[PDB]
């Protein structure tokens, strides 16, 4: 049967010709041999410009005047071919007597190409309301061409109809990504052409060695894998008549946009609801690829996998899946064609000793865009979206081909397209950062990073210990960024603050990263393999040889315990992620990780259905990740849950204590750089912090709401990470909100087995010292608030649907609309009773300013300094080294002795701008909603930024790039460095 019968759908399924077509020295027939929909079509056998006529009202319509509708009325055909011709046809549409559109429509293929041309933009001339005629005009020469799935005209989604070989003409303006094909297929090289020497085509060998292992593993083909084969194989009716191959049309999903305004009860997913969509059909061919890799040469069932492979690669290519071809629609491709690669791939020599791998390589490097990999990149970055879905496919395309010189020439493209991809990116932009940072959506975005680094990291191995080897920097970018994520992920976990747009507690790194880039060596190239990335993963994978499953990873790291590996133990110190403002402390097993928001990141994403309430997710939050000593660190074991959480009580946060309908986000399209989303960033600049030698640091930020909510509310929150102990600061806190309290929250834990209810029965805990059930104490000398809700309502991040928990809570309860409020607080994580005990006692800190200015702290014991500096200090600073500042800043001293001093300094203003905050302002001055994509200063260099210190007494210094002694004398010292991407300069002092 036919899908959709209409007026204007022309199929041609009936046993006589319809009347209203008509054959000028020509002849026409209904022909069973090649078809599209139905099991029919028009065979049109012309004489040299010969013409065939359709004289029915076509039934355009023109475009909405008002605007309202965007769709364009458009003429949908399927033509076939058997004999290719250097030729073009020519399509005319007229009205009674003369023509009033036209378009070409080339010849030149063998099989199946389709033609989505809407009347009014890709059409040659001016289409009319009221034509009633179709002419197809043929070329000067004779010949024979097969027409089905006709449609006249009907209104369609007009950003989706694409250009290929047979229409390049059609939507000449779009630069979308998904239908550029045939404009970036014309793309040439500008790397110079070279022969191919012994050792590069044996270097060939090896990647097509090492992609071979990575996308498939020797197996077993069970009974019931052969069975369930057969049957899906069975239903495409695969057939062939006198060497003509027909069966099943299948189609990529979204050709049913074509039907979208013929149907009343449309579906835009019909067609993979009819088991006739292109991801079955390449997911089959994929299955049977592999069938027939694990099977024994000469066996019966290798040659029947042979067989129906073969049988599907004809059929497909004649559907249209061939170079130059689009299908009049291809927008989203990309997941329909996820098993074209691998499949193809498996079976290369088959496909050579079948005589079609060059047309087989051609239809891959269409498909997977090849050419993109020609231009030589403007900057560093590229899309993190790239690396995860770009890779695979045009990798693959590429060792499809002989070992020529075109080759080797798409190789050093494809090995510098990737090179320049994992580098450092400015700003925003890019996938990979200097601090290792990884950014999706112009933000610090673990979830994506995941995805991108699956591409970024298996390029790197491929190409690895090779002449077209990534450079030292991309290779080391990378490699960091990975140390940096297994850093602030515990264990393997993403901290709440960093889920983006899916707080669930479930998204996680991943193992196989890293032992791919063990076994990748050195970025130097110089070591077979590389330490600090094998010994991270088999922390990761470490079971308290490994026990794992996927396949190939497995292989991995066998060779990794065989080559005398062992896993790392638990990273120490301190990270600092001037790209995504977060801050993170490490001793033991814990970790405490610090996040924040400026005016260049920011705060929370929120989309319909997802992080309803995560408004407050970088309100200063700070989360302390843990686990008796030998479990695996999982927010479970760090006492956090979703269901039951109060979202106004992240912890470590200042903000207004909310009922949920107020807090939940209201997602709004704020521009046409945007969708359905909310992406809030401040006005402040001063938001990050400073690693001091990798192990000290300090957190601090200018907190302030955005105009849409609660704008008046602002804090100054700072944190400082001396050894086993966070020390919370906070000051200036301030709304005029007299509804709902503000307040900053020490702790909030879920109480989930026995031993957590039995804890609390009757814990007071004191006193100015807390302990939880968790072993992490808290010293609080202000006034603060415990509350013990047994159970706790919530909702869901997501669905909204009402949640419920054990929960308990220790708050510092700012009055309900504060003036000047303020907070000072200290966690020590994986303590005991007695030495929270004596720290009640004696602090092991003490307090030197807190106010707007600065937040000042020393530790006598540990012979630090910590300085977050707020504002330009007019007064000399406490500290009795540290004497004045030139700007805003975070500094550390470390006192070594009387004679040696480390000094540390940090700028957290990114300064991707340079001037007052970047606003749009309303009739009444709040700040307006814009969406982050929509500011023209995303992509630019973070800008230097001067800052001088300035030190009593003499003080000797080794100068650096970044580091300079200014100004001399008996009594003081100044020095100025040079600061970028919120980055920690430091140098070693001398008397
Ligand atoms: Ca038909």
């Amino acid at each position: 049967a036919q899908i959709v019968t209409d007026e204007r759908m022309f199929s041609f399924e009936e046993p006589q010709l319809p009347a209203c077509i008509t054959g000028v020295q020509s002849q026409l027939g209904i022909s069973g041999a090649h078809y599209k929909d139905g099991k029919h079509s028009l065979e049109w056998t012309f004489e040299p410009n010969g013409r065939l006529e359709l004289r029915k009202d076509l039934k355009f319509e023109k475009k909405d005047p008002t605007g309202k509708d965007l769709y364009l009325s458009a003429f949908i055909v399927w033509i076939y071919n058997e004999q290719p011709q250097d030729a073009a046809i020519e399509f005319e549409f007229l009205k009674d007597g003369r023509k009033c559109a036209s378009f070409p429509f080339g010849i030149n293929f063998k099989g199946w190409r389709a033609a989505w041309v809407c009347y009014e933009r890709d059409m040659q001339g001016t289409p009319e309301e009221g034509m009633n005629e179709l002419r197809i005009v043929a070329p000067d020469a004779k010949g024979r061409l097969f027409i089905d799935h006709l449609i006249t005209a009907t209104k369609v989604d007009a950003r989706q109809q694409t250009a290929d070989l047979q229409v390049p003409f059609v939507n000449a303006g779009t630069t979308n990504h998904w239908l550029v094909l045939y404009k970036h297929s014309l793309l040439k090289p500008d790397i110079e052409l070279t022969p191919v020497s012994d050792k590069q085509r044996q270097e060939m060998k090896l990647l097509e060695k090492r992609f071979r292992d990575m996308i498939y593993t020797k197996g077993k083909v069970t009974e019931k894998e052969a069975e369930t084969i057969r049957k899906k194989y069975d239903l495409y009716q695969i057939t062939y008549k006198d060497g003509q191959v027909s069966g099943v049309p299948v189609f990529m999903v979204r050709a049913s946009e074509a039907y979208e305004r013929m149907i009343p009860d449309w579906d835009k997913d019909m067609l993979t609801k009819m088991g006739i969509e292109m991801r079955a059909y390449f997911d089959l061919m994929k299955r049977i690829a592999v069938a027939y890799n694990n099977s024994e040469a000469g066996s019966p069932i290798r040659k029947e996998m042979r067989r129906k492979f073969l049988a599907m690669y004809d059929h497909i290519t004649d559907q249209g899946v061939a170079y130059g071809s689009c299908w009049g629609n291809i927008h989203h491709y990309g997941y329909s064609v996820r098993g074209l690669y691998p499949a193809y791939f498996l079976m290369k020599d088959v496909l050579r000793e079948e005589g079609k791998l060059l047309e087989a390589e051609r239809t891959l490097r269409w498909y997977a865009i090849t050419n993109e990999v020609y231009p030589k990149p403007e900057g560093n970055g590229i899309d993190m979206d790239s690396f995860n879905t770009q890779t695979t496919g045009r990798i693959a395309s590429i060792l499809m081909m002989e070992d020529t010189p075109e080759k080797l020439q798409y190789l050093k493209s494809f090995s510098r397209w990737i090179d320049y991809g994992c580098r450092p990116a400015p700003g925003l932009a890019g996938s990979f950062k200097v601090d290792g940072g990884a950014f999706h959506h112009r933000n610090n975005y673990p979830a994506y990073a995941v995805g991108g680094l699956d591409g970024a990291t298996n390029m790197i191995y491929l190409f690895s210990r090779t002449s077209l080897a990534v450079s030292e920097l991309a290779h080391r970018t990378v490699k960091d960024v990975l140390l940096a994520m297994r850093f602030y992920c515990n264990k393997l976990n993403f901290p709440l603050s960093m889920s983006g747009r899916h707080p669930d507690g479930k998204g996680k790194l991943v193992p196989m990263h890293y032992a791919i880039m063990a076994i990748a060596g050195t970025p130097d190239g110089k070591g077979d393999f590389d330490k600090e990335m094998a010994s991270a993963y088999l922390r990761l994978v470490s079971s308290d040889m490994p026990k794992v499953s996927n396949a190939q990873e497995r292989k991995i790291a066998k060779r990794l315990v065989e080559n005398g590996f062992r896993a790392e133990p638990d990273p120490q110190g301190n990270l600092s992620l001037g790209y995504g403002c977060v801050s993170v402390q490490r001793r033991e097993n814990w970790s405490a990780v610090a996040r924040g928001h400026s005016r260049y990141l920011w705060a929370a994403e929120h989309y319909l259905g997802h992080n309803l309430y995560g408004r407050y997710l970088a309100h200063g939050s700070l989360q302390i990740l843990t686990a008796p000593p030998g479990q695996t660190v999982t927010p479970t074991t760090s006492g956090w849950q979703q269901e039951g959480f109060d979202w106004n009580r992240i912890p470590g946060v200042t903000s207004i204590h909310l009922p949920l309908d107020l807090l939940k986000a209201n997602v709004l399209n704020v521009d046409t750089f945007s969708g359905m989303e909310e992406m809030l960033y401040s006005d402040e600049a001063f938001a990050g912090g400073l690693s001091q030698g990798k192990m000290n640091g300090n957190f601090g930020m200018k907190l302030h709401e955005h105009d849409k909510y609660n704008g008046t509310h602002r804090a100054r929150k700072s944190f400082h990470f001396i050894d086993g102990m966070i020390v919370c600061l906070g000051s200036d806190i301030e709304n005029t909100n007299m509804d709902y309290p503000t307040e900053t929250t020490i702790f909030q834990l879920a109480v989930t087995d026995k031993a957590a209810h039995d804890y609390w029965k009757n814990n007071a805990g004191e006193g100015k010292v807390w302990m939880d059930h968790l072993g992490t104490g808290y010293y609080v000398p202000v006034a603060a608030r415990f509350e013990k809700n047994f159970p706790q309502y919530s909702r869901m991040q997501d669905t909204g649907k009402e949640t419920k928990g054990d929960w308990v809570s220790l708050i510092i309860d700012h009055g309900k609309a504060p003036k000047a409020g303020s907070y000072e607080y200290a966690i020590l994580p994986g303590t005991d009773r007695k030495t929270m005990t004596a720290f009640a006692k004696k602090p092991a800190y003490s307090v030197l300013q807190q106010d707007r200015n600065a937040h000042i702290l020393e530790s006598p014991s540990d012979r630090i300094t910590s300085y977050v500096l707020f504002e330009t200090p007019q007064s000399l600073l406490p500290g009795g080294l540290l004497q004045r500042t030139d700007t805003s800043c975070l500094v550390m001293v470390r006192k070594e002795s009387a004679d040696k001093v480390l000094l540390t300094v940090a700028q957290p203003d990114l300064a991707l701008y340079r001037g007052p905050s970047d606003e749009a302002f309303d009739k009444d001055g709040k700040r307006m909603e814009r969406s982050i994509y929509s500011r023209p200063w995303i992509d630019n260099e973070s800008g230097e930024i001067p800052v001088t210190v300035t030190l009593k007494g003499r003080w000797k210094v080794v100068e650096t790039p970044y580091c300079k002694v200014v100004s001399e004398d008996k009594k003081q010292t100044v020095l100025r460095f040079l600061c970028k991407d919120g980055a920690s300069y430091e140098v070693e002092l001398e008397k």
